[PDB]
């Protein structure tokens, strides 16, 4: 039993809830959240501005001491930092920006990085500002994802969309 509360059930291990991710994180604090980053974890807007904001910019400041050691990530890479006020740990994890031209099938990849994690709270990868189709992205979610993630999806009319057409 966990403290998530309010999400639907799509299958054995992926579950789908109509919330701002930063309120959720807020008010369950996960031992992990997902963040929507770059390569450069350059928090600017979408997911990642928007947690960032939460964390009054921490999570900012950790981000660009980790670029200046260890360089930008990889297109469907991750890395584990601090949570800060909103979790434990976030998983900052790469997912293919269609309006940067990357190729979509590295969506696959990025969702592997929640494998080695039991339980995530996470956004959907690549959607949002990061150009994907949500509805893809949700099947790679659950055709790749062995965890148990609880997704949350900011976006009201999106979510009704998303569980009407759920296979
Ligand atoms: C749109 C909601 C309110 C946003 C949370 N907004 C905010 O924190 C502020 C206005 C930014 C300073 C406060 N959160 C998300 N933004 C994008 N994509 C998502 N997917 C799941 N949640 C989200």
């Amino acid at each position: 039993v966990n403290s998530f509360s309010g999400y639907l059930k799509l299958t054995d291990n992926v579950y789908i809830k109509n919330a701002d991710i930063v309120e959720e994180a807020k008010k369950v604090k996960p031992t992990v959240v997902v963040n929507a980053a770059n390569v450069y974890l350059k928090h600017g807007g979408g997911v990642a501005g928007a947690l960032n904001k939460a964390t009054n910019n921490a999570m900012q400041v950790e981000s660009d001491d980790y670029i200046a050691t260890n360089g930008p990530l990889k297109v469907g890479g991750s890395c584990v930092l601090s949570g800060h006020n909103l979790a434990k740990h976030c998983l900052h994890v790469v997912g293919p920006n269609v309006n940067k031209g990357e190729d979509i099938q590295l969506l696959k990849s990025a969702y592997e990085n929640f494998n080695q994690h039991e339980v995530l709270l996470a956004p959907l990868l690549s959607a949002g500002i990061f150009g994907a189709d949500p509805i893809h992205s949700l099947r790679v979610c659950v055709d790749t994802v062995r965890t148990n993630v609880y997704l949350a999806v900011f976006d009201k009319n999106l979510y009704d969309k998303l569980v009407s057409s759920f296979l």
